[PDB]
This record gives C-alpha cells, sequence and structure tokens, in this order.
C-alpha cells in the first residue's frame, strides 16, 4: 500500500495524491523514494508545513549531506565534494555577502536593466506575424541575463549553454541515465574549478565577484570553495527562474481577464506577482530536512536521522489555507504563500526573483493582445525535471495595443 515518490506530475496539472495526503489525519505521511527506496516523511498541509519548516530540530545541511535518505535518484553533487554552497558561505563567514548581494540594495541596482530587458525582449516580439515561442525568445534570454549579470559574471553563449544543460541534466527524477546525471554535476564542478575566479573578475557587481573578493580566514577563498558557490548559484538561479517565468507566463496567458485588469491597473501588479508565486507550481519534488533529534508533531514520532519533505505546491494549493486554491486570484490578500519556502532557508534570492517576475508581468500587462497560440493541453512538458518547464510557449498577437 506504500506510496512511491515523486508523483510524476510534470505538467501544471498537480497530482491528485496531494489532496489524498492532505485529507489524511497525520501532519506527515510515509512515502518511499522510487529511486533509492528510502523511506521519507511527506507533509502536504499548510499548517503542518509552517510548524515543520519553523522547527530548529530539522536540518537542511544534514539532509543535503552524502548518505542521507533522499528522494532523488542520484546524489546531487560531484562525487566526493560537499556540494553545499549555503553551508560553505556560512562556514566562510560570508552570510552577509549573500544578503548584501541579493538584498534590496542589489535589487535597486539591477531593476532598471531587468525592466529594460524585459521590455526589449517583448517589444522585439511585436514584429512576429504568426506564432512565436515565449520560452525560447523571452524567458531564456531574460533568465540568462539574470544569472550572468547578478550571479556569475559575463558568460559566453557556450558557457551559458553548458551551465543550462548541466542544470537540466542533473536536476531530474528521470529521463537520463545515472551516469549522465552524475556527469552533469562533475562537468559543472570542473567548469567552475577552472573558471570561477575568472568569472568573478569580469566587470559588473555579480554575486560571484562579491564572494571572491570578500575577506575570509587564511588567504583568499579557495578555487574549490568558489566552485562550490558557482554550482549553488546555477542550480538556485537558473532552472528556477526559467521554469517559474515559463509557468507564470502560461498562468497569465490562461487568464486574459487578469492580464486586462493589470493593464488597466498597474498598481495591482505586485499582488499578482505574489499570487503567481502561490498558484504557479514550480517543483516536482519537495524541500527536505533531516531530524537531528527525536521529535513529535501532532502525534507522529519522527526519529533522529529521518528525512521530512514538504511539498510547497501541495501547501500552496491547500484549501484549508486558500479558499478556491486552484483559482488564480491576483487580488488575494493572503495568507502568505510558500513559493519561496519558509523560515531559516526562505529563498535569499526572493527580492531578485520578485524583481524579474514583476518585470515580466508588466511586459505582459502592457500588451493585452498577447495570447497563447494553442490550448493549454496542447503544451508539451519536459518530463522528469525537478523544476517544471514547458518545451515551448507558442504565442501570437491578437492586437498591438500597449501602454
Ligand atoms: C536569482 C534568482 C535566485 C537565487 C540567487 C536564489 C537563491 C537561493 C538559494 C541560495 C537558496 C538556498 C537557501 C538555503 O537553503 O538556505 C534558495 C532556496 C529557495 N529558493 Fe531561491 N533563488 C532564486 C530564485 C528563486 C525562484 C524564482 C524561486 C521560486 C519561484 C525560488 C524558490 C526557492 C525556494 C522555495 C527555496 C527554499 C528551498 C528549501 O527550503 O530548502 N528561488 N534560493
Ligand atoms: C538551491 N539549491 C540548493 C540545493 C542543495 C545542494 N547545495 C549546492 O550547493 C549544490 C550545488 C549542486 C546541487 N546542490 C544541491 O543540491 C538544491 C537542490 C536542488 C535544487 C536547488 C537547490
Ligand atoms: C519549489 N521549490 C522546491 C524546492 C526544493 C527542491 N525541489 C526538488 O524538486 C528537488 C528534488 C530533490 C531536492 N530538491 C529540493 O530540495 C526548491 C528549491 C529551489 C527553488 C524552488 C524550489
Ligand atoms: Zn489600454
Amino acid at each position: 500500500a506504500t506510496l512511491t515518490y515523486p508523483f510524476h506530475d510534470w505538467s501544471q496539472e498537480l497530482s491528485p495524491r496531494y489532496a489524498q495526503l492532505r485529507a489524511s489525519d497525520a501532519p506527515v505521511c510515509p512515502v518511499v523514494s522510487e529511486g533509492t527506496g528510502d523511506h521519507l516523511w511527506l507533509a502536504t498541509r499548510y499548517a503542518a508545513a509552517v510548524e515543520l519548516l519553523e522547527d530548529p530540530r530539522l536540518s537542511s545541511e544534514a539532509a543535503i549531506a552524502s548518505g542521507a535518505p533522499r528522494q532523488e535518484p542520484v546524489e546531487l553533487r560531484a562525487p566526493g565534494t560537499r556540494a553545499d554552497g549555503v553551508a560553505m558561505l556560512r562556514e566562510a563567514g560570508l552570510r552577509s555577502v549573500l544578503a548584501d548581494g541579493l538584498g534590496p540594495r542589489a535589487v535597486r541596482r539591477h531593476q532598471g536593466w531587468i525592466n529594460d530587458l524585459a521590455e526589449t525582449l517583448m517589444s522585439a516580439l511585436a514584429s512576429r506575424e504568426g506564432t512565436f515561442d515565449l520560452a525560447a525568445d523571452f524567458v531564456e534570454p531574460l533568465s540568462s541575463a539574470l544569472v550572468s549579470r547578478t550571479l556569475l559574471g559575463e558568460l559566453s553563449a557556450d558557457e551559458r549553454d553548458l551551465l543550462a544543460h548541466c542544470a537540466d541534466t542533473g536536476l531530474r527524477f528521470c529521463g537520463v541515465t545515472h551516469e549522465e546525471q552524475v556527469h552533469a554535476f562533475t562537468q559543472m564542478h570542473e567548469f567552475f574549478l577552472e573558471h570561477a575566479r575568472r568569472l568573478a573578475g569580469t566587470p559588473g557587481e555579480h554575486l560571484l565577484k562579491l564572494i571572491a573578493e570578500a575577506p575570509v580566514d587564511h588567504g583568499p577563498l579557495s578555487d574549490e570553495a568558489l566552485a562550490e558557490a558557482g554550482s549553488l548559484l546555477v542550480v538556485a538561479g537558473f532552472p528556477t527562474s526559467s521554469g517559474f517565468l515559463c509557468g507564470a507566463l502560461l498562468t497569465l496567458l490562461r487568464h486574459p481577464d487578469a492580464v486586462q485588469e493589470l493593464h488597466a491597473h498597474p498598481e495591482r501588479v505586485p499582488s499578482a506577482v505574489e499570487e503567481l508565486l502561490r498558484y504557479t507550481p514550480l517543483s516536482t519534488g519537495s524541500v527536505k530536512r533531516m531530524a537531528t533529534e527525536d521529535l513529535e508533531i501532532d502525534g507522529v514520532r519522527i526519529k533522529v536521522g529521518e528525512v521530512v519533505m514538504v511539498s510547497l505546491e501541495a501547501v500552496n494549493h491547500d484549501p484549508d489555507a486558500f479558499e478556491d486554491p486552484d483559482v488564480f486570484r491576483p487580488g488575494r490578500e493572503g495568507p502568505m504563500h510558500f513559493g519561496f519556502g519558509r523560515g531559516r532557508h526562505f529563498c535569499p534570492g526572493n527580492r531578485l526573483a520578485r524583481c524579474v517576475i514583476e518585470a515580466t508581468v508588466r511586459a505582459v500587462a502592457r500588451r493585452p493582445g498577447l495570447r497563447l497560440a494553442v490550448a493549454p493541453e496542447e503544451i508539451s512538458w519536459h518530463e522528469g525535471l525537478f523544476f517544471r518547464r514547458p518545451r515551448a510557449i507558442p504565442a501570437t498577437w491578437h492586437h498591438h495595443h500597449h501602454h
């Protein structure tokens, strides 16, 4: 009877399993990894997720460590490496560099070109008669520019392609062999071992530069430590940004009334950004934590060493938190969504993410003539990715009204 994980819901149609688990009485339900056979706890209710992700007895670092019970088929690392950029920066005493390079000051430095670039990419599409692909010709250049200009430094087109390929090949439940999946991480690691210092020295204020230039104990930060930072930034910023912006465009274009309302009321755009983060399902897996001591939540005993997963998508679609959870309702006042997680490990990139998301929403809201070119069921999805992404977003112009 035991349920295997994940649920193979690669499109935006969420698996019926979440509702089945949310209806269970317990705050966590047992599942078994389809890949490793590890037994895992899974939370799907908003209430349970708040308590679990606020608990200091559950450790992210410990669930990332090699050997932990895991949901993914292969370890997400170059073998023999720590591959925990967050722990790295904490160890190096560099938490403030990340906060400073992703905080509201950083956003203020980048929002100008981010908005100009969103507008450049969208106005460039106004010339297309017939069907064009918003994924290839809007999301990928915008997400590539975000990663290069705010995170890694000046990337060549080939380097961008390599890093994007490593993320798509490594961050998967299925669709590639184990050796190909390992090779994604070793290729990314070897790339940054060679190039991270050079990238950190390219012009601009990208985060890798700030990290490489920050004083730490005993000489400059090592090539291995910079490499660990590089791989963290790729997996944190690249497939997330491209997957989310793709899914958010699909949500907007499936709700032309919402787009038309934002066209008439730009002051409503920030509320729509937050609802996009609740409503648009990004990940096919779960955030995870390891218990560092026995604990009991609402009757369930979790033993030290066991791993607790929280499905943010399940949580964001919990009808006990959100009335009509499967309705895209941009003026929803609350409650607070789990699109960026919760607690200690709440996404440190959230301000930069919101900045790019808002730029994208406004580029659409200015042009309510932008339409999906096919029915939503006619969109094809990359199967097996941790971060959902359609193969293409075919779009077309009904008219060219803009302001
Ligand atoms: C420039 C873009 C981004 C950067 C630099 C970034 C950075 C990061 C980093 C470093 C972490 C790990 C934090 C930790 O474990 O302490 C993280 C976690 C997270 N990020 Fe972001 N991120 C970006 C974009 C996004 C986007 C677009 C989303 C969702 C739409 C997102 C959602 C999340 C979530 C839910 C977590 C929590 C994972 C957990 O609890 O283990 N991020 N991000
Ligand atoms: C942002 N983010 C952090 C982790 C944990 C761990 N931390 C790392 O630095 C390395 C780099 C390569 C893989 N890593 C990890 O999986 C993670 C996993 C899946 C998706 C996104 C993730
Ligand atoms: C919505 N959302 C969920 C996560 C957790 C991440 N999701 C996965 O599928 C993979 C599978 C193996 C481990 N994973 C994780 O820890 C996440 C990270 C960054 C940005 C957004 C995120
Ligand atoms: Zn108008």
